[PDB]
């Protein structure tokens, strides 16, 4: 049992405050993001609408999830003379974040695949692999960290982490292939953006596995705090800052389809205060 | 008596965690689905809007229902240090799922019937039968499993299950007939989709009856866990993965009506990244 | 003495059934509310009052039934196979009255909206119906719950009689409005409105009947019958009957389109049969 | 004479039920109103949209406010042998309504001023908002804040100060209506005047209910005060809400008929068509 | 050494006033949020970022003030001496920081969005402003609450100074962005942006001032002043100032319409004066 469960460490009043601060800030940040995404939903064409639906979903899930995390945090610790002593529900705080990831990660995959121009059959199978892979990845981590022996078995904590890494590789491969296959077809401007979005979205992922193995280096009120805050900052940075990257690709791809004369969009599309497309209406049709 | 109520079995800390995980994940999955369905609502024409309304409703019901299920689970169990001992309200967890099905299943019927080209009163009669049948199917199961003798009576548990199966057959027949009657009128591409949707939507149903009869083979923390999780996974797989099927049919049927020149749609309709219809605006009218 | 229903003890089976129907009802309204909202632009500006009223009714019902459910959960205490009523049990019955007070009046407006009543004639009718319906429920509430904690037989009867007076006033005005409008409407519209009017008003009888049941004694079974019957009645009326009014509005909209009186942006379909074709208002060049 | 705080009176089980009934009914009535206002938001042009925004806001504030009032009522009283005995939180019920008025009243001003006709319009809005805001705050200070509302002197003094603000508000609005009436069409002229009169008249009820506690305290009086205010809030904030909207719609239809601007959908008032549907002329850039 | 405000006992009158302003504020935001949402299509696609930012800020404020209200209700206990602070009283002050952490940054984006800085320069400007404003509040939270439960006078001041450094960085970038954009804008537009920039930035001073009040001692009256003043400040800025940014966007939209740069579906009206007439995009063949 070389594993030192983080929900066992007692927290200082200062630490307790910091965790709460970041958790709520995150939740509010998602509310702001969710609102933005919704209002800026018709800035994209019908073809890439799946990208908008996915991100809005991810943000929605994150908001509600972080509300549960906050609740668990409030019911997970009790105030004493020595600070905030963990109770039976403390484990729920860590558990809830996994739930978030289980649904959030898969949706991200779809978002990237949505902006990716993979056509017909190749695309459908890719989606299934990515979703199942990402879903399994988090489930394996949850099993090892929380489900098995109340996360007290050192070997499983590692074994399942390795199994998860397997899925992480499967996911990255499929996505990277899809991005690589689509890059040549896109315009130079589009090509650069997709690659940029793909790299930004996948890079951050490493932080999560790193934070997962931190408990092995021992237990501490400070460590527990670091684990929670780091993960929170990571969730916000990725699920928020990276959210715009996918959207931008969709918008440009939309404007390009307009300029190219492939389709007509109701409103002018602007990126970085530069006009990419002009407002257009479909030609009136007289039915038989 | 041979019936071993699942809400009587004690659950391990691991089991308790797993159940919670799947329940919440499911609820969140529905929120994501509900959001998607809403945003992708104008991708369909006015003719097949009933399909969109039904699915969004089903998802909405599921979301709220699973919230109740989750709450009951949290307020339905207590920790004894030997696991989680059921409260008097734990039965509510199982009860709530029935409530979900009672409202959710009927809406599904309407959704399939909506994509179906069955028109006139004959189709209206079909809707009434499907809804009433599906509604009764779940109610009969609820009566036997929970209402009668607090689910301690083996006779009712089975009798009512059989009565329910009767309704299940009535529902499947009407729906299958409606799909079969509509299939010939639809285009080849549309024909394939409806059949596909019909098969996928109806097939899964079998899982529910199977899980219902599991308690007869005894009671255990593991079994109780299997029952709950399996049903949850089933609900998500059907109410979600199967939801897209109906929507796609509606979109294509809309695009076809556009191409055929029968009707006009404001935006281009894309399926599988392949354009099915082009942007169109109705002719300006003078009075 | 009047045998108050909130005094009778309920079996575990009975308690479960009541909960089942209450929640199912609430969820049914959520499904209805969602449908009504999505299918709001299927109607013209002229009959929008009908849409606003139904969506309102459904919204009120949903929230109301949530309160009813809460009251039900806090109104009874478990005693090993039996549920003994507490001081809050009365609230369950009280809450339904609140629902009716707001819900019934909105229904009136909905029917009157689809009705062809023009000018003041229409406005006057609405005022009478709303005030009448509003008072009818209030009178019942006073006799059944407010006066002597609902234990006075004389008041229970007196106020019910007063209520019936208002019920007659309401039915008369509405029936007249429907009868006056039927001749002007098309055959297809005539059938729907008449059907809606008849369907909407007929069910009302059930409510008064259930009200006087307590007089014939008190029992766990009776109390169960009262609650469930009212719930089934609320759902059947507020839901199944909701479509009837909406359909009239849609057809009346399509008729206005075909007749060339007005233009609708999208095609209107009833029972899979096209009633109207998509039309756009003629572009106008303002003086500028 | 003597100020007798209403949150001191014990309430009967019957009284407790009545108050709950009206409070919830009111809240639900606002939900129904809020939904209607939202659905019937595009029935008005861009010029008078401030009227729609204001009313929807007022209704929204009222709904949430009445939710707090209901909560306070549930946590403000404890059930006893003699009925429902007030606790420390009972005062919150009365306090919450003031909060509602402080935000709700100002929005109403904007709504009427929105339908009303330049630069001096902005000044008028500032006066109305500040005046209305202060009027309620002054009453709050005297009735609740000062000496826990047990002082007859302030209860009256501050009421008088408030009345001063009430006069300022009514004057600005009355002037705005009077100044605008001549410019508007006869049909529009009648509407605005009608709306102005209906919106301002009711206000008197609030001050009247305020001074009732002076004539003593009782479970019945406390009940009368609460219910009357509730009925008043619903009647004004709801029935009166339509008045402003109608003016906006007609003024929109007039702009359409006159050819000044175009509206996408047909505008109907009293089951009578005011404007036929129109789309803006396609523009090349 | 620092007299924490959550240590002072409050009178029944004081307790009532704080509650009054807090709720009024929350409701004011609800009214604002509703208005902003309904008046979202009064602006063009080009300046939509401004609308998205303000609606977000208002949304955050509303929810935040709900938490502040809850904390206030669970932070004090009624006694014979008035309302005695408990362990949760500190949360009231803590929650406001959370609000500011998300609210302030969004404001920056809103002003920068109306600002015409083009290319990465605006994106670079955005990143600095967001991070600067974010850090500013975090530093204050650290010193006021996190460090020694706000009992260390040196930190209370040190971190305040560090924060002020960030405040200067933020003001500079924004002022530069406004100054750089001002020349490109029309005279009418130019005036509004400057006014909005000045109005948005000026108020900021109040917050730092209120922060250092606890140093001059602790009291039920002072605690009351701190809370109410901040609340009034939040509403006045986040609300009254919200319109300023929006108005600029609307005019800039109308100008683009008149100039023939873009087409807007509906007429745009500011102060009851028509700025742009309704226009529909030309139907296109593919
Ligand atoms: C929006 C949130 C995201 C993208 C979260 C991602 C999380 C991971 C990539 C987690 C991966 C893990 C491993 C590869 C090994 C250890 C267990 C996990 C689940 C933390
Ligand atoms: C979205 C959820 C769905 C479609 C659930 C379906 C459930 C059934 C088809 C249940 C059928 C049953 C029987 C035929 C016998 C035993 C009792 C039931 C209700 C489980
Ligand atoms: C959505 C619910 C509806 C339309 C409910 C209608 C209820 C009534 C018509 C009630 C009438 C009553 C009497 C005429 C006498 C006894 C008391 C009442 C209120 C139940
Ligand atoms: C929507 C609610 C409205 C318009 C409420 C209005 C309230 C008043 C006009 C109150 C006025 C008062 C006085 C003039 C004196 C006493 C104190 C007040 C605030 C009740
Ligand atoms: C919408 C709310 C706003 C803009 C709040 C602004 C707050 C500040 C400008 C705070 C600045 C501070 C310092 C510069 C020093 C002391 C600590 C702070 C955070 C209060
Ligand atoms: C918007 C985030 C809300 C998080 C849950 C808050 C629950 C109540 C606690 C308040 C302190
Ligand atoms: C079986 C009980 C629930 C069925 C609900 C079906 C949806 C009803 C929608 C009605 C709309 C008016
Ligand atoms: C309209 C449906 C009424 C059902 C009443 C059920 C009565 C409960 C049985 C136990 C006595
Ligand atoms: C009006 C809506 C209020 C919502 C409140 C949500 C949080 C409640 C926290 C209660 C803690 C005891
Ligand atoms: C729409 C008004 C509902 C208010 C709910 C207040 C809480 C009641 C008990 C739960
Ligand atoms: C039963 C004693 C309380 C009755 C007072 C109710 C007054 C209602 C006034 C409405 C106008
Ligand atoms: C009762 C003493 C406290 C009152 C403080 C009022 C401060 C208001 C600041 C407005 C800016």
């Amino acid at each position: 049992t070389n594993v030192s469960v983080p929900w066992g460490a007692t927290l200082s009043n200062a630490e307790h405050q910091l965790i709460f601060y970041f958790l709520v800030v995150a939740a509010l940040a998602f509310v702001a993001g969710f609102i933005r995404t919704y209002i800026t939903r018709n800035e994209v064409g019908s073809r890439y609408r799946t990208a908008v639906s996915a991100r809005l979903g991810m943000l929605g899930v994150a908001l509600l999830a972080y509300i549960l995390i906050i609740v668990a945090f409030l019911l997970g610790y009790d105030s004493t003379a020595g600070g905030w002593v963990p109770n039976d529900g403390a484990i729920n705080i860590f558990s809830t974040r996994y739930i978030e990831w289980t649904v959030s990660v898969p949706l991200l995959t779809i978002e990237l695949l949505a902006v990716c121009a993979t056509l017909g059959v190749q695309a459908r199978r890719n989606t299934a692999i990515a979703v199942t892979a990402t879903g399994a990845m988090i489930f394996c981590g949850f099993l090892g960290a929380i489900v098995i022996d109340n996360g007290t078995n050192t070997g499983a904590f590692i074994l399942w982490a390795v199994i998860s890494c397997v899925f992480w590789v499967i996911a990255n491969v499929v996505l990277i292939r899809a991005v690589r296959q689509s890059l040549p077809t896109l315009t130079p401007e589009s090509h650069t953006m997709l690659k940029s979005a793909a790299i930004v979205l996948l890079a951050g992922w490493v932080v999560y596995p790193i934070v997962y193995f931190l408990p092995l280096f021992g237990a501490s009120g400070g460590l527990t705090t670091t684990i929670l805050i780091t993960l929170t900052v990571a969730d916000v940075i990725v699920k928020l800052g990276f959210s715009t990257q996918t959207h931008r690709v969709a918008k440009l791809r939309t404007a390009e389809d307009v300029r190219a004369g492939d389709d007509v969009h109701p409103e002018s599309i602007w990126i970085s205060s530069v006009k990419q497309s002009d407002a257009g209406l479909p030609r009136e049709v007289y039915l038989a």
